[PDB]
């Protein structure tokens, strides 16, 4: 209260709005802390989930490197087959 | 006088609190950026994922192809 209050009220209007603001606080606190916790869960499980598509993202490069060549080298054996019969 | 040191344990208690709420929360927005990025990560993987297994599968059916087309040429050269 803005009103013109006498020590002994003021100081009553005082103590209620602290212990109230310190509810207050212990609400916005505790749903920090929770989001907060929930928060570092999830990025565990998230960073882990992205070293497996990493893993699985080099196995891929992998396979398409070793694919890649012996495509080459087919298409070089077709040309030389080719060449010989006359195509 | 009595009052007034309840007031000032009251406001001790409070700091203490804000400390604690400004630190937590700190950490929090931190936790959400790195959260942010990494979903990203793990979309851009994903797409990258896709990439590769349509080159593998496309690279796979042109092999078979081509082992079929040596395998044909052989047979009229006489190579075996």
């Amino acid at each position: 209260s803005h009103m013109p209050l006498l020590s002994i009220a003021r100081q009553e209007e005082e103590m209620k709005e602290q212990l109230k603001q310190m509810d207050k606080m212990k609400e916005d606190l505790a749903k920090t802390e929770r989001i907060k916790k929930e928060l570092e869960e999830q990025n565990v499980t998230l960073l882990e989930q992205k070293n497996d598509l990493f893993g699985s993202m080099k196995q891929l490069e992998d396979k398409v490197e070793e694919l890649l060549s012996k495509n080459y080298h087919l298409e070089n054996e077709v040309a030389r087959l080719k060449k010989l019969v006359g195509e």
